[PDB]
């Protein structure tokens, strides 16, 4: 209906000398969803316990119902947390680890989940190896050491119990062999715990093929729904682990919904209002944005020659292999070789520029991470070039 | 400025129909703070980047300084966090115990709290033991039995280390000897872990003088903002205790700001909104309502007459000893002796009568838990005390 681009604008609550090059981070919502919101919050406000006891939980569940046929996978297998963190937290606190079993992670991990893992061996016995990765590479060659390192793990009479992979690398960000490397954690009896925060609503997922022990994804970075906003994907055969929620609430389980989902429903005080959204967001993208399909190609083509095109005006290179750049993601070189320079930086993009971005000193040349949205066009990223280029030079 | 009563409710967001009996739930703010509150929405969508890393900070800090003020302690050791039991738990996992290291609680600590220590035994060697408070009691006769439980169990050998309390069970709803309990607590070498979940906002609080080892409290159920908005108190001598968040994040600490303010400021995604709209709705008391003070002595009488109000008309009780009544609080017996009879009361308190409240099955009597507020008249509890005559005679 609405062709993509800046003739999406008007749908969306951006100002007009706003231009959000990074929008999976606080997330960006059409104009119907915050509608949607503000009458929620109108209706919380009029009868609270009404509103809580007895009209909340119905949107909850077809909202679950939608993100369930989005990625291919039964509503009961699917269940709303708050973020990323605790999701994948929740996984890694109730899975009992041995001291011979061992976690695997990649140098790409998200730093918040090594704090993880770290913590939990200073109360308990296990132990952690890390597959080395130095991008570029190829998505083969990564697979590679991950095979390396479980059959050492074997070798050495360990037992390779779990491995967290990612879909998106958060920074610098580019796409991972992630279906290639559940396939090769089912092999060899190791649990893919999917750190797909950058996930849903960036490009097709299909739970139903790909079969990961755990799926964890942030609906906010790209379904068009505010923050915070994540669900959790856990299959049949692997529902047994999960028995308290990170807090303990309610529903917890000592040693007609499943036990599964009640313990993801008793829980503490949280607000429910952006997965309440979250169906309002997709009938958007199903009606004025043309269907899914139509926003994932979209994405991958305005990051690809985007992508390329701030490289060009910058003299730099965008970060591949020698496919990673299958996403609405282009990580970028910059003309570099501290901290205060960065701050700069950032107020210059802020104040001066009006726009953030996050870098990262990876091959010891600052890097800059470009997210493509449907409401961008190909000059916003020929503006950051440029814009790039001044603060460089400087 | 205002009256306290129906007065009060032009400045309050409910529906004419609606009574809010059960304030300190979902909570119930003021005309001021929904419009704070949607100016913020209005920041964030308009320059999501710029609100989130420049705007928002600030209101975040001038809020907690809010709150030290009204509890009287160091801005450095008030923290925020997203509800009570996520505060409470990040206490209770940061705490290396030893397996001769006893955590007592109380068959009234909230059914959450146990859940989390319950789990934290399957991986963690501790014990733990439960004093029976049987309501109603007098509060000596609790700090007794807890006087007892210790002696006991420095008797056996093992080591009393910490103890849960609450300033307010959350049902049967009366106020617990907490002053006296943290005093015993500090005799003995005991951990004080306050739940004042119901405490800020509700009545006057010094942890200057209290000085707990831990406290936690919900600024939502009685500080006129929000759910879910949550506070987290540690002095500077338990501070080296708490290494991370729940769930963990970047601010991990391994075995100018304090790095105990960054560990709560390095976190996940979040929504901060709850605890910016903390000033609007502190402004609204000071100048609306009098000042804090008001504000107690209004909901302790109101609470006090309409309750014993309440029972008169239903020829029933309010739950007290033979001061635990001093408290916006009045639980009420009902003329009873199953859950879906319950139900029918729910839906005829909602759809029917238009209200929401919790029952409980003390004294194998169904008890009931009124919730006074500063826009709730003494008519209003006659006005539930005749409904509850009417459904009680059915
Ligand atoms: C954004 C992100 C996270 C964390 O998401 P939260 O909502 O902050 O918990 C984790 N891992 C990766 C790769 C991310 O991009
Ligand atoms: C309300 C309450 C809690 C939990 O508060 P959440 O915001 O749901 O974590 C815990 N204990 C008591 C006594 C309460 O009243």
């Amino acid at each position: 209906t609405t062709p993509f681009g800046k003739p999406m604008l008007k749908h969306f609550c951006m100002n007009p000398e706003y231009r959000n090059l990074n929008a999976a981070s606080c997330g960006s919502w059409p104009k119907t969803v915050r509608d949607q919101w503000r009458r929620y919050l109108d209706d919380l406000e009029a009868q609270p316990d009404y509103f809580s006891e007895v009209k909340q939980g119905p949107v909850i569940q077809e909202a679950r119902r939608e993100v369930a046929q989005l990625l291919h996978a039964r509503v009961s297998e699917c269940v709303f947390i708050s973020n990323a963190t605790t999701g994948i937290y929740t996984v890694l606190h109730n899975i009992p680890f041995d001291k011979d079993d061992v976690i695997i992670t990649f140098s790409t991990t998200y730093g918040a989940i090594d704090n993880a893992i770290a913590s939990m061996a200073e109360t308990q016995p296990f132990q952690t190896r890390k597959v080395t990765v130095d991008l570029p590479m190829r998505g083969e060659d990564i697979v590679a050491r991950f095979e390396g390192m479980v059959a050492q793990i074997k070798a050495e009479g360990l037992h390779p119990r779990l491995a967290v992979l990612e879909t998106i690398v958060s920074i610098p960000a580019i796409r991972m062999p992630f279906e290639s490397l559940v396939q090769a954690c089912q092999r060899e009896g190791v649990l893919s715990l999917v750190d797909g925060a950058h996930s849903i609503g960036q490009f097709s997922l299909n739970l139903e093929v790909l079969q990961p022990d755990f799926f964890i994804m942030d609906c906010h970075k790209w379904l068009f729904v505010p923050r915070p906003c994540a669900a959790l994907y856990v299959p049949e055969r692997n529902q047994h682990y999960i028995r308290s929620t990170i807090p303990p609430s309610f529903g917890f389980i000592p040693r007609t919904a499943t036990d599964f989902e009640t313990i993801f429903a008793n829980v503490a005080t949280q607000d429910n209002m952006p997965h309440m959204c979250i169906p309002t967001a997709l009938k958007f993208r199903r009606e004025v944005c043309g269907g899914e399909e139509a926003i994932y190609q979209y994405l991958r083509v305005l990051a690809k020659e985007g992508g390329d095109r701030v490289a060009a005006i910058l003299g730099t290179e965008v970060l591949d292999e020698k496919e990673m750049r299958d996403c609405g993601i282009a990580t970028v070189r910059l003309p570099l070789a501290v901290g205060p320079a960065v701050h700069y930086l950032s107020m210059t993009l802020a104040e001066t520029h009006k726009t953030w971005l996050y870098l990262i000193d990876h091959g010891g040349y600052i890097w800059v991470r470009l997210c493509a949205q449907i409401y961008l066009d190909t000059s916003d990223f020929e503006w950051i070039g440029n814009v790039l280029k001044e603060i460089c030079e400087t």
